[PDB]
């Protein structure tokens, strides 16, 4: 009782009928009168309301927003994996990926290249997702020494991606933090469609611990429970072909999350090239610009991030629909004083579209005329 | 480099040249002529030589040994297991046991009882054996973690038991830690025999981490390898049902790691009740006192060490055999200001036969005259 129940696409296909959406672009920096989740399709769908007018209502609907935009950058501490996930390259069997795991002077020595040679003071942690419950204890006992530490070095923010979590792991990754601390916790549902879910993270009760969707659409309500305040609701485009239906189950968590008292940003990562096994498509940039419009208008204090899965010229279109910028490699201790960061096919989750520093990335952003929250530029 | 179990049929040919009424006049530092696996064999086999003379033998072989005693406390951080030994509570099919896990809070707060309720500087860290890789790399990062933290805390020596170790979980727990701390490798072969060892820990392929006899019984070699010292081989008295055996491979053992520079303390736990699917086999308390002082002697700067799985009428009449005195309970996090551990059956490895609190049993032994190195009573 009270954790995210999905919505019933059905009912809100008809209150999105009652919409009246020319009415919900003029309203001011004011909540429509039917619910967001309705609003958003309403908007979706509504094909007489052009992208580009979307985009601009969007990026005005959040312009007061402040900070603007903020920073962190990820940190793959291991590419071991128990899950099986199809789009994924760190998946089980994946049989030709490089195994690494970074134990207590590599995570270290990478915390301190990011803050010193990026310039950067947020950072998020991500690991596989793990099957047996001592393996997932031990895994939250880990980054949550490693969420220590990172606060301790001066990092003013802390993601982490791990998998979904149970009470007893969110105890064991609680006892390194203090319930105001500000650190985020990252579960992307990946599809909210059970099928589509399904069809890429596996069966249930056959030791593939993100075949269960139940456990993980409710990993922050365990979260929220426990008394903590920051989440991060995700849906993965181009695994489930009706977008209108991801859109809607997102805002619908969203604004869950939001009646739970919680600060969520909202993830709408793109597929990336991987060693993948099975089909994935291609959301063209349009389109997926009318979806980053549509979720950042109807949930304005939520904010969207963008991250290096998209390439510089996408980055420069949509930045103004985003309140987290988030650059960085999906390869395990990638980092480096002076130079790009390791991508390597053979041991990367995925392969970015962008592989500039981030100090590069978030220079470019403040010299065109938005700062960056959580970014010291080392070049003073 | 490594360890290689001895040809028992060669060790025995060696015993039968043993002059053992010589072997026990030597003097305090003197060394025998044959192997120590075949001194140690030949003793044994004397019968001759009774029993009480070889213990008055090695306690006075040991006796100029300084510190005569020190002592460590056994924390259990964990009772997960992915093997599956059968003489063991903690294997993975026994779907009784209530299984649990200590965080950062629970190991901080377990170590400060010890340090200040029950007054000791020695500790020792425990978990089961796991089978994946990242599991195992975890596995090695917490522990490394608590020896760190116990360190920190003025613990002046620890012992791990987390199961054999490859060298990249060296090299995570190593972080933690210098090439000169004082840190003890625990990896006990529980039996060198590999028919005995297969009957109790399972055949190599199934996911059952310990069936793997000859990844166990190299870590010792991994360890002193990376750089370290300090290790700890050990027997399971009572699996195998033939003592001659094990006492001349743990001896053989015990002489190569000396070979390699190392200091290694010596284990001889004999078993006690636990939810087991395998009967094991009581040895009695003569024959056990023969088996120590048979080993204390040969092996006379290689500590044997005692702990509660003994009561303490036996700890009394073979301390003086003993380097190490190890008082605890297998249970997780168990310890608690004003009281004696908790030995739950339901989740603990097995059920101790001495539940004294450490203080009480170290005061104790200090009072009737030993004194024991790493405890600070508390009264
Ligand atoms: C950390 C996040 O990365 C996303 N993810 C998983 N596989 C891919 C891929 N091939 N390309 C882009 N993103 C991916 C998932 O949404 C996951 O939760
Ligand atoms: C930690 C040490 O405890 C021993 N061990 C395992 N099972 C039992 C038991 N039933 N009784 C006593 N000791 C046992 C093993 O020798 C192990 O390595
Ligand atoms: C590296 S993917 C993100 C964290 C975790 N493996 C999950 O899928 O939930
Ligand atoms: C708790 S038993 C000792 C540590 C490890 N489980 C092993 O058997 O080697
Ligand atoms: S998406 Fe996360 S859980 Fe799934 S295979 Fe990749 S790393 Fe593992
Ligand atoms: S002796 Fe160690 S490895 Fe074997 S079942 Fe017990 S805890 Fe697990
Ligand atoms: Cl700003
Ligand atoms: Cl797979
Ligand atoms: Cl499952
Ligand atoms: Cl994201
Ligand atoms: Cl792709
Ligand atoms: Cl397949
Ligand atoms: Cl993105
Ligand atoms: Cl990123
Ligand atoms: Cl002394
Ligand atoms: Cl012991
Ligand atoms: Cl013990």
């Amino acid at each position: 009782t009270g954790d995210f129940v999905l919505p019933e696409l059905e009912d809100v296909r008809a209150e999105a009928a009652t919409v009246d959406t020319r009415a919900v672009l003029a309203l001011a920096e004011e909540e429509p009168a039917e619910s967001r989740a309705a609003v958003a399709l309403a908007l979706w769908e509504d094909r007489s309301i052009g992208t580009a007018e979307l985009q601009a209502a969007a990026e005005a609907r959040c312009g007061a927003r402040r900070p603007r935009l903020h920073t962190f950058v990820p940190l793959y501490t291991t590419n071991y994996c128990d899950s099986e996930c199809k789009m994924c390259s760190m998946r089980k069997g994946n049989h030709r990926l490089d195994r690494k795991f970074s134990g207590r002077k590599e995570i270290t020595e990478q915390l301190e290249i990011l803050y010193h040679h990026e310039g950067v003071r947020g950072v998020g942690f991500l690991t596989g997702e793990y099957e047996d419950k001592h393996t997932r204890l031990a895994s939250a006992f880990r980054i949550g020494w490693a969420i220590r530490t990172a606060l301790d070095l001066g990092f003013e923010r802390v993601y982490f991606n791990i998998g979904s979590m149970e009470q007893d792991e969110i105890d064991v990754l609680g006892e390194w933090i203090g319930r105001e601390d500000p650190v985020t916790m990252c579960v992307f549902q990946e599809s909210y469609d059970r099928e589509t879910y399904r069809r890429f993270m596996g069966k249930t009760s056959v030791g593939v611990p993100k075949a269960d969707f139940d456990r993980r659409v409710v990993s922050f309500d365990r979260w929220l429970d426990a008394g903590y305040r920051y989440v991060n609701p995700g849906v993965l485009v181009g695994l489930h072909d009706d977008l209108s239906a991801e859109l809607v189950s997102l805002v619908a968590h969203g604004d869950h999350l939001r009646s739970r008292g919680a600060t969520a940003d909202l993830s709408v990562p793109r597929m990336r090239p991987a060693m993948k096994s099975r089909d994935t498509t291609r959301v063209g940039d349009d389109d997926y610009l009318r979806l980053m419009s549509v979720v950042a208008f109807t949930c304005p204090e939520q904010r969207l991030v963008l991250t290096t899965r998209e390439p510089q010229e996408f980055q420069d279109v949509a930045l103004g629909l985003a309140g987290v910028i988030s650059p960085g490699s999906p390869d395990v201790a990638p980092y480096r004083a002076g130079c790009e960061a390791r991508n390597d096919e053979k041991s990367s989750q995925f392969l970015v579209a962008d592989l500039r520093r981030p100090r590069h990335i978030l220079g470019r952003i403040e010299a065109s005329g938005t700062p960056v929250d959580h970014f010291v530029n080392p070049a003073g």
